[PDB]
């Protein structure tokens, strides 16, 4: 699965 | 910070 | 599950 | 052998 | 921000 | 010279 | 710096 | 392509 | 198998 | 202790 | 494949 | 300090 790192700013991860 | 590993069921993450 | 690097360009995190 | 980054959650190096 | 694999025991990955 | 992982979005192995 | 990926079939690198 | 860290002694980066 | 580590000093690296 | 990448070629694991 | 570091001045990069 | 690698057949490691 794709580690997703976006900004909510600081960083924040996802997982999909 | 960290990032924190944590089950979803999946690998799931948080920064800390 | 393993944390591995990976190329398509970009370098990422997957999770396996 | 590969050095791979593991979870099951905290993350360890693998030697496999 | 860097990613940085640490330890202080398993490793953790510190956002910087 | 160190290769340190980053983000700022993508990652990235910055050569230091 | 940082290294850059791209794709020469095959993926190459460069520091940029 | 997976980017494996590996070791016989020297680690090496393998492109997979 | 899979690397601790453990610390006082330096860093001691026990495997499992 | 930081666990960070570098290459003087040779990639080794320095412990920081 | 292998990433290969090798010299030229700075460090170069090559996929093998 | 750098982690070792060496041979005893497995891969074990040191801290120098
Ligand atoms: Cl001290
Ligand atoms: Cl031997």
């Amino acid at each position: 699965a794709y580690l997703l790192f976006y900004t909510e700013a600081k960083v924040a991860l996802a997982v999909k």
